[PDB]
């Protein structure tokens, strides 16, 4: 439910969890373009956020405590494109349609504006995840433009990678 | 002259030569952002292609083997993007306008046909960078679109990141 829905602060402890999620996504190969091969602890090293420059990695949490997806948040650029803050996220298969992409994403745009960034990027949402594009819309977001046939599809072939951005 | 102008492959023993022109960059702080801490080692970590994914890196010289700027090339993206290559350019202030940057880049242009990618993609082009903007566009790139004040530039103020394409 909305109501037994949190998203907090990632713990260590929550890595394992997270882990399956980075694994399904790598496999179907829909959404993000990654390295294939990555070890267990090169994707923890991506994903978690340790202490010491303006990033956070978050899990959103049912009110067993299950983990049912987790965002991280970072600046885009260093030095001179610091004001401009990037996420990603990662929903479990079997959490999809409970709103947990909406509740993550909001409470990244809420993070960043507290943080002082003035702006978010996505660097590179696939056009045919148009479930996360209408989302991202929804929560302001607009196409900058799209590089073509940027992604290969394993059903829709070469397809285009969006630059996405929202004011704060 | 164009006459004693040669790209070729990078050398370890070039890398002395390469890392003002890094400095220099982040210094001015007009046209990338990186972090402007790296020690020497990190930035040639990030700038020198160790063999072994569709990675190179080169060096214009003069006649008498002085390096006047220097290139690296690379998948933009791993797995379903690496279709896509993109490059990074460090031209040194003493050789603008000999046209090291054109021949850089379109050395650049041939090495990725011939590696087989399908486009290059620029992430992140400066817009007051109009030398660089014009050349590109002059060797086949266009703008997809610009982020608005994504870049703080020390005379402008927040000003656009272009993301710019060639087809291959």
């Amino acid at each position: 439910s909305p109501e037994a829905l949190q998203v907090r602060d990632a713990e260590d402890a929550d890595w394992p969890a997270i882990l399956p999620f980075f694994r399904e996504i790598v496999s179907a190969g829909e959404t993000y373009a990654y390295d294939p091969e990555l070890t267990d602890e090169q994707a923890r090293s991506l994903w978690m956020t340790p202490s010491g420059p303006q990033s956070r990695t978050t899990v959103a949490v049912d009110a067993d405590g299950t983990v049912l997806g987790s965002a991280n948040m970072y600046p885009n650029r260093p030095g001179p494109g610091a004001h401009v803050a990037s996420a990603s996220f990662m929903v479990a298969a079997a959490a999809r349609g409970r709103g947990v992409g909406r509740a993550l994403c909001q409470d990244m745009i809420d993070w960043a504006g507290r943080e002082g960034f003035r702006a978010i990027q996505f660097n590179a949402v696939v056009e045919t995840n148009t479930v996360a594009v209408k989302l991202w819309q929804s929560l302001g977001f607009r196409v900058i433009g799209t590089v073509p046939e940027a992604f290969h599809h394993p059903t829709h072939g070469y397809v285009g990678l969006h630059v996405m951005h929202r004011p704060l």
